[PDB]
């Protein structure tokens, strides 16, 4: 109710799964909900495009995530394509949304990983998408970038996911991090597809429970930080909502994500893996 008018469809378990085999109602649905995309001239800052994949996603910046050092008043030194997300029940940043870093946003991806105490990066590209969608962003074993050194010490290797636990060091503080590389996107995305995508969100909250109290963001990432992200984060806040309340509003999930940074879930076919995704999951749920 701040930057558009939210909407709501609370769906119980019948309504769930029939809502999710209605592609017609599912399209009048979406194409209702406004994109709030940025106008490009917003960022007028000398250096901006070459800090964006696409000149028209841009972070909305009520939201935007500024990097604080070295220079806080540096328009283009303090600008990354990402913003912090609420979470279930409005919480405000338990996520950040943001573009697969590209060649030139490397470093100051790294810088935000450190500035926010992310403990969590999940990474939504597939292995045959590493050309153009995302460049390999961390190391094979070590890398240092302002200071921090970052350490690949373990690869994990799942049938959907590649997970990283990686070390960051800066003068005498060392924190951990988990890298979730998730390589099961589908190009079709029907219901048979769904489970792995349900796999890693489950696998992911747990790890968030995990890190204890007021967790910091977790750091989400596709191509341009909206559609696979925002299936990504609404799953993860929906399954919440269901457990809690035994109903879904993907819907109002998807307006709440919108007021955050504009696009997220970006197509109608999008939206509608997210029904199949929380459908699975209430079956799973009922037993
Ligand atoms: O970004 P999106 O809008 O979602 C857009 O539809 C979209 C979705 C996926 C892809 C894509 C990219 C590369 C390789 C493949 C493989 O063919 C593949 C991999 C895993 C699985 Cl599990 C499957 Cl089924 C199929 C698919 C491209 C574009």
């Amino acid at each position: 109710n701040l930057y558009f008018q939210s909407m709501s469809r609370v769906l119980q378990a019948e309504e769930l799964h029939e809502k999710a085999l209605d592609p017609f109602l599912l399209q009048a649905e979406f194409f209702e909900i406004p994109m709030n995309f940025v106008d490009p001239k917003e960022y007028d800052i000398p250096g901006l495009v070459r800090k964006n994949r696409y000149k028209t996603i841009l972070p909305n910046p009520h939201s935007r995530v500024c990097l604080t050092s070295p220079d806080p008043d540096d328009p283009l030194s303090s600008y990354i394509n990402a913003n912090y997300i609420r979470g279930y029940g409005g919480e405000e940043k338990v996520y950040i949304a943001t573009q697969g870093p590209i060649v030139s946003t490397v470093a100051d991806f790294w810088r935000m990983v450190w500035q926010e105490h992310t403990p969590i990066i999940v990474m939504i590209t597939n292995i045959e998408e590493m050309n153009e969608k995302c460049t390999e962003y961390w190391p094979e074993e070590q890398v240092a970038y302002d200071g921090v050194e970052i350490t690949v010490q373990k690869v994990i290797h799942t049938e959907d996911y590649r997970l990283r636990l990686i070390s960051l060091k800066s003068g005498t503080e060392e924190r951990g991090l988990k890298h979730y590389w998730f390589t099961s996107w589908p190009d079709q995305k029907t219901p048979d597809r769904a489970p792995p995508l349900l796999h890693l969100v489950r696998e992911v909250e747990e790890a968030a429970q995990q890190e204890g109290p007021h967790c910091a963001p977790i750091i989400v990432h596709c191509s341009a930080g909206i559609g696979r992200t925002g299936c990504f984060i609404a799953t993860s806040i929906c399954c919440q909502q269901l457990r809690q309340e035994g109903v879904v509003d993907i819907l109002k999930t998807t307006c709440q994500l919108r007021q955050d940074r504009g696009g997220m879930i970006q197509t109608c076919e999008q939206y509608q893996f997210v029904h199949h995704v929380m459908s699975l999951y209430e079956k799973q749920l009922s037993h």
